[PDB]
């Protein structure tokens, strides 16, 4: 028993991560196989953040202007190219520590681990999710873009994330492998809305449902409710619309409690009307939105 | 910017876990050098659970009973011991992941990461405190003993914890890696009392500073307090007395923020006295005690 925010194990990612130096900037590098992934705005300086011309930047730089260094060693850049907020830099050598790889663009709600690096070395990890408003709410100070969010399944790790920059409001966005951004953010030092970020109802519950599963059992209560009339007070309460994917999705966890979702769902709709009354469910005081159901039924099964 | 429950990276860790079969029981292993360190209840059954009597069960155990496996190659025990409570089997091969270690037992406040792992194998990675009471609220199931608690100092792990059981309180308690517990437990399934678990003062200070550093600043009042006036108040609201040591120990983060210890004492007080009214610090409704000192200049200045 217990409920934590965990995090996957980052030795496979620890293995990829490198530093990578254009000019005076210095930022981290995911290397896979002959390649090195990182933001573009390495090729910038701090003048020319305000409005980058990306592909006039890039003609100004070279193959030998990119200095990549894994822990002491130095790779030979070979080639290079941008893939919209990304540069690949092609190697001379394959990363000897190359995981078996995918990269993927996880959905807002899903949630990650993220490895935060600074010069190519890693210093922590942390679980995290995509924010209803593409936005991540994480820990990055100047130094860490170039730093992944990923999954693992079993030997195979899932690269969905990877930093580029802090908005004004003090939280994270950045893009996938391929370097799309999630969220209309663009790389450019300028003002940018981070939209309204609501609360992450399918994971409310699957916490919930935890929460049950290890104890805390206060917050149930002896009545039920239908989906539309949840989501009237999810709604007014800034939550994501229920849908019957969720409910689905959910079916496990009822299984295991014997609760059924739209019991949970009027327990969850009682604790948003009137709130905790000074009471803590898995040592919180506020509804936790940070697990999926996949999160709850592999920390509480022991998937390894 | 951005304030999170990072833990260390895992991978040099990673490296380290084993499998520890004895009989029909399997639990986690730590293999460093030629020694695999396991909780001495794998030789145990669930019948002889309620009164071990190790060293008449340990005789009836030859080093050929002892399965350890890594990954997956089985490796040689040309030698057991226990020390305390913990198993030492010599295996015929040195662990070529072994990064370069230290045995240290931690004291309660202090923080460490725990490396959950199932059949030697890891799976999630979390940051957790010692309790002043000497548990640990951690995420284990069964099958996760033998899970270590680690640091990092750049190259240098300090295995502090080893997992050995769950408490009926659902709380846990483990051994440092001589086999001694935290705390006055006993390897013996019997009803255990974990005692009054208070809140670490320094700690919870130490996060309040992360806040302002971060700009949640809300909760500074216009106050400032004495060590015994503020003892006072953590007294009655079970919290640990702040002594001089921490007082000089905050030095520093009082240094970044330009706020005397005394002053966030003050502030602390009237959370303590008045709750947070429903407003929050750093994302959190509750006063946070899972950070020491060393975090938040760790996390706030990006130590790798
Ligand atoms: O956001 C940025 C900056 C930036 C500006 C424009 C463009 Cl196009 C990209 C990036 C500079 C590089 C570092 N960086 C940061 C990223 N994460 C955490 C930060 C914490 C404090 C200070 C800066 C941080
Ligand atoms: O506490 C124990 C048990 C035990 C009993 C007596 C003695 Cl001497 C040691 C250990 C059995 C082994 C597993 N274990 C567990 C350890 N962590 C999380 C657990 C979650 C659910 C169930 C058991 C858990």
């Amino acid at each position: 028993s217990g409920f934590r925010k965990m995090a996957f194990p980052s030795g496979k990612v620890e293995g990829c991560m490198v530093q990578v130096t254009c000019g005076t900037t210095t930022l981290n590098g995911l290397w896979l196989d002959d390649v090195v992934y990182c933001p573009r705005h390495v090729i910038c300086t701090s003048e020319d953040m305000l409005n980058p011309n990306y592909e006039d930047l890039l003609i100004r730089k070279s193959n030998h202007n990119f200095l990549v260094q894994a822990g002491n060693v130095q790779l030979r850049v070979i080639g290079h190219s941008m893939q919209n907020c990304v540069l690949k830099l092609k190697v001379d050598t394959a990363n000897p520590k190359t995981p078996k790889y995918k990269f993927v663009r996880i959905q807002p709600g899903q949630t990650f681990s993220v490895l935060a690096c600074y010069n190519g070395s890693p210093s922590g990890v942390y679980q995290c999710a995509m924010r209803p408003n593409f936005t991540i709410k994480g820990s990055f100070l100047n130094g860490s873009c170039g730093s992944v969010g990923f999954n693992i399944d079993y030997d195979c790790v899932s690269f969905c994330y990877m930093h580029h920059m802090e908005l004004p409001t003090g939280v994270h966005a950045g893009t996938d492998l391929e370097g799309n951004f999630y969220g209309p953010f663009v790389d450019r030092q300028t003002a940018q809305a981070a939209g309204t970020d609501t609360t992450i109802t399918v994971n409310v519950l699957a916490w919930l449902y935890a929460a049950v599963i290890n104890g805390d059992r206060w917050f149930l209560n002896r009545f039920t409710t239908t989906l539309n009339d949840f989501n009237l007070v999810a709604m007014k309460y800034n939550y994501e619309p229920l849908t019957q994917d969720h409910v689905d999705i959910l079916g496990p966890l009822s299984a295991q409690t014997g609760i059924a979702v739209l019991d949970m769902c009027a327990s969850l709709k009682e604790l948003l009307q009137n709130g905790m009354n000074g009471r803590t469910i898995l040592g919180s005081a506020l509804l936790e939105d940070e697990f999926t159901p996949f999160d709850v039924v592999r920390q509480c099964s022991g998937v390894t």
